């Protein structure tokens, strides 16, 4: 399992937060490949959202894979708490989908996710597959890109939770995660409730990355 630290901010300007935080990716040869995250989320709708002080969500994320599965794919459980220092949409199980479209150093692929989200846990259970065939970078380095309103906000937390807050219309989450000494992705998604389901639509370009680097040379370890 991994455990990382969402560091969020409200961004008064915009009616939406911004976020920052670093992923540790484990290299097949004992190091790490640092992922610098800097993520924005503006609202859909032009109604009021919570604007939130500043806080953290606990990460916790583990991968797996489908015996029977051939296809490339990733399971992934995530379990989610908010910590210090719309809401009735999320109180029981919400099926969820994920679609991305990507192309990193020219090489373009697609991923659908399916899955649900229990927010009343934090808990997150979804599998994806690469749906072009190989997926060109390793599945870890996507885990970030492919729904933080099933975070779990504690009860004395919830005036904080500006994800649930925007929902049912949605929100715009938009990243740029720099791999150090290496590329680049940029990500814009859509979040949003179609009926009952909620769906994260995702377009994904990254540059810059190393042939031989730990991304295209797929150095990384599944976890």
């Amino acid at each position: 399992s991994s455990l990382e630290n969402v560091y969020i901010m409200a961004d008064k300007q915009k009616n939406g937060i911004k976020a920052n935080f670093k992923i540790r990716h484990n290299i097949e040869d004992g190091g790490v490949q640092l992922a610098y995250h800097y993520q924005q989320n503006t609202p859909i709708g032009d109604g009021p959202v919570l604007l939130p002080d500043n806080h953290y969500l606990s990460t916790q994320s583990k991968l797996s894979k489908d015996p029977n599965e051939k296809r490339d794919h990733m399971v992934l459980l995530e379990f989610v708490t908010a910590a210090g220092i719309g809401e009735e949409l999320f109180t029981g199980v919400v099926p969820i989908l994920v679609e991305l479209d990507g192309d990193v150093n020219g090489h373009k692929f697609s991923v659908s996710g399916e899955g649900e989200g229990d927010a009343t846990y934090g808990k997150l259970t979804l599998k994806f597959i690469c749906t072009t065939g190989k997926l060109p970078v390793p599945w870890p380095t996507l885990v970030t890109t492919l729904v933080q309103c099933f975070s779990r906000y504690p009860d004395h937390m919830k005036q904080h939770d500006f994800f649930k807050s925007a929902m049912p219309e949605g929100y715009i989450q938009e990243r740029t995660i720099f791999f150090k000494d290496d590329g680049n992705y940029k990500t814009r998604a859509e979040v949003k409730f179609e009926g009952d389901t909620l769906v994260n639509r995702i377009e994904l370009k990254g540059i810059d990355f190393k042939e031989d680097g730990n991304i295209l040379g797929h150095k990384l370890e599944y976890n």
